[PDB]
């Protein structure tokens, strides 16, 4: 025997690839600084700095972080405002050889408490005009107000503080645990950014998602760590579709990542310089994607937080799109094995969890070490290592990608059959008229599961219709019991549907 599928399996993880594995995140800023000191680093709306500016500033700061005692592995909670002095926060922690603690601003208090409390961070970065936010927690430590004419007054030389590409960058909480990131991850990205993404200092990339959503981690040292700038967009501009619009189009904006939920909003032929759309965070959908993929290079990329930020990534081509768009193949220095409950290797074509190995894995997280070896379990497929268990249903294909079939939660028992939401979803999805789908499970008086489809459409689509439809593309137990129309999708902050938004239906006839 051969063994070919096993062998096949095996292929599709031939990712290795040279990157700088032993350099820190600002290490390698730096270095960019170094090669083109002059290059605009950020703007945001009639302010800018050049990489050699920012850099100062950066390291004008993390001058005062160290003294205050911030190094090796310190927490450093940022409350600060969407603005150029947030990044100089960012870079300023990273230097003083600590790790930072992304804390949103529109959050509210209870949020901050949790990630005050559980971070225990030794130091708050905010300020002057949002300390308020803070006399709404039990803080201890010391609370350090951004307003710097005292960073003017420092030197702003590169500091020297020896740090390891494997000590933690950033931690970003997720649904609550707090994930550790170490710096080799985005060390490992910067390479991505330019040999896969095509990323240069030419580009100029949005910076949309919010800072407590690693999204933004993904924004920020693309452009930072390759040469290209960071556009600040503000709220408002985001608040606004067309206004969001004209601000891609007015700043020349070359490349943006933004969620499938708010992409289906925005007009493709309107976008003009956009060279590059990355959609991430939750499913893409076959005719979105066809909407898009003649205008710009379109990238469905997938990862959770717990594998620094990004795992896999399908580009479309001038082919057909199938039933799903694929999430794709393992970026480089990452693996992927769809596997059972025992981390048997399923067959070609079988569904099974997804797991990750490699490079991007976090170090786990934060005081949670039974959660962390639940989840980052010993990898036996490369012994010595670490696989992290996604929660994620997905299944091989015969191309050498990855087809996601939703999150192994939302596999639920209706009438004695297993029916997945997000299956009912994309095929709800088809409809001409529909623009958005949500699809949740509720209990009726008699405590027996049923399903409940939530769709977004210009007018009104009659039930009969939605229900003929159903009955032509579902199985009989996949059929929702009841159809609701909503003027919008509701969303979390991270641009994902917000499934506790969703109305339950009164059963009250
Ligand atoms: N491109 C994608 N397609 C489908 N689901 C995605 C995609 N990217 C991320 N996700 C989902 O978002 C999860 C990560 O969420 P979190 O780590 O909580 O921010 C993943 O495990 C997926 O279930
Ligand atoms: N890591 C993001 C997904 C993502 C992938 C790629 C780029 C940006 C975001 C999440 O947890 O949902
Ligand atoms: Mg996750």
């Amino acid at each position: 025997g051969t063994h070919e599928e096993e062998q096949y399996l095996f292929a599709v993880n031939n990712t290795k690839a040279e990157y700088p594995r032993d350099k820190t995140i600002h290490q390698l800023f730096e270095e960019q600084v170094s090669k083109r000191p002059n290059n605009v680093a950020i703007v945001c709306e009639n302010e800018q700095l050049t990489y050699h500016e920012l850099n100062v500033k950066a390291n004008q700061l993390a001058r005062i972080f160290i003294e205050k005692g911030i190094g090796k592995d310190t927490l450093v909670g940022i409350m600060m405002e969407k603005s150029i002095d947030l990044f100089i926060g960012i870079l300023a922690v990273l230097k003083a050889g600590g790790a930072y603690v992304p804390i949103d601003i529109e959050y509210p208090k209870e949020r901050i408490q949790y990630i005050l409390d559980d971070s225990q961070a030794r130091m708050l970065l905010t300020q002057k005009h949002l300390v308020h936010l803070i006399h709404n927690i039990q803080f201890n430590g010391q609370v350090e107000i951004f307003e710097e004419d005292t960073i003017k007054i420092r030197e702003g030389t590169n500091l020297h503080v020896p740090s390891k590409s494997t000590d933690l960058a950033y931690v970003i909480y997720t649904s609550p645990k707090g994930t550790m990131l170490e710096h080799k991850g985005i060390s490992n990205l910067k390479v991505f950014f330019e040999n896969s993404l095509n990323v240069t200092e030419k580009d100029r990339i949005g910076q949309f998602a919010s800072i407590s959503f690693d999204a933004s981690v993904w924004e920020m040292f693309m452009a930072l760590l390759t040469g290209a700038s960071l556009y600040i967009i503000l709220k408002d501009t985001i608040n606004d579709f067309v206004k969001f619009e004209q601000y891609i189009n007015q700043k020349e904006i070359t490349v943006i990542t933004l969620p499938p939920t708010y992409v289906v909003h925005l007009d493709p032929e309107r976008i003009l310089s956009i060279q590059t759309l990355i959609t991430a965070g939750s499913a893409t959908s076959p005719s979105l994607v066809n909407k898009w993929k003649e205008k710009v290079t379109y990238i469905n990329a997938y990862g959770p937080t717990e594998t620094t930020i990004c795992a896999t990534t399908w580009v479309a081509t001038k082919e057909t799109i199938g039933h799903s768009v694929p999430i794709g193949a393992p970026i480089q220095n990452t693996q992927i094995y769809i596997v059972d409950e025992n981390l048997q290797l399923k067959s070609v074509g079988e569904a099974g969890e997804l797991c990750i190995g490699g490079e991007g894995l976090a170090r786990g997280y934060w005081k949670r070490p039974e959660l962390t070896s639940q989840k980052f379990v010993d990898n036996p497929f490369v012994p010595g290592e670490k696989l992290y268990k996604t929660g994620d249903q997905a299944r091989w294909l015969s191309d050498g990608n990855i087809e996601y079939l939703g999150r192994i939660d939302n596999q639920v028992k209706i009438r004695g059959h297993r029916v997945e939401l997000e299956e009912v979803e994309s095929i709800l999805l088809k409809h001409m008229y529909i623009s958005e789908t949500a699809v949740s499970v509720h209990k009726d008086h008699q405590e027996q599961p049923y399903l409940c489809a939530y769709f977004v459409s210009e007018k009104h689509i009659p039930l009969e219709q939605l229900r003929q439809f159903s009955s032509e593309e579902l199985p009989t137990y996949m059929i929702p019991s009841y159809f609701i129309q909503l003027d919008k999708m509701p969303l979390t902050s991270n641009g994902k549907i917000d499934r506790k938004q969703l109305p339950e239906p009164d059963l009250t006839f």
